[PDB]
């Protein structure tokens, strides 16, 4: 089965890309990594950076979550990011996304053992 660490990696690692993300970008991907099998996931956040950096970011500076729970990570450093945002006329099963690369921030929740990342929760 599937763990929360392995549903982190594909919901939210790209690696293969430093991100020069196409147009196309969030199109292929959110097809591809299952976000939209049930519905259309509304957004999501690609990071273009090794998996090494992103598991890191769960030793970095511990920040606030959304949902009040002390367990987030801010990274020190900005990294490679692509936002996938759902278009107005985007209709389940045809999920349409704005594709949208930045570097910034990213801020993730780890839990277990090893602590590792789990929840993507904001980039800033
Ligand atoms: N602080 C947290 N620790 C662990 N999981 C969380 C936390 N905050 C939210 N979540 C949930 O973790 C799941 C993974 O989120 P996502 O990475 O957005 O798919 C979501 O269902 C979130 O609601």
């Amino acid at each position: 089965k599937e763990t929360a660490a392995a549903k982190f990696e594909r919901q939210h690692m790209d690696s293969s890309t430093s991100a020069a993300s196409s147009s196309n970008y969030c199109n292929q991907m959110m097809k591809s990594r299952n976000l939209t099998k049930d519905r259309c996931k509304p957004v999501n956040t690609f990071v273009h950076e090794s998996l090494a950096d992103v598991q890191a970011v769960c030793s970095q500076k511990n920040v606030a979550c959304k949902n009040g729970q002390t367990n987030c990570y801010q990274s020190y450093s900005t990294m490679s990011i692509t936002d996938c945002r759902e278009t107005g006329s985007s209709k389940y099963p045809n999920c349409a996304y704005k594709t949208t690369q930045a570097n910034k921030h990213i801020i993730v929740a780890c839990e277990g053992n090893p602590y590792v990342p789990v929840h993507f929760d904001a980039s800033v």
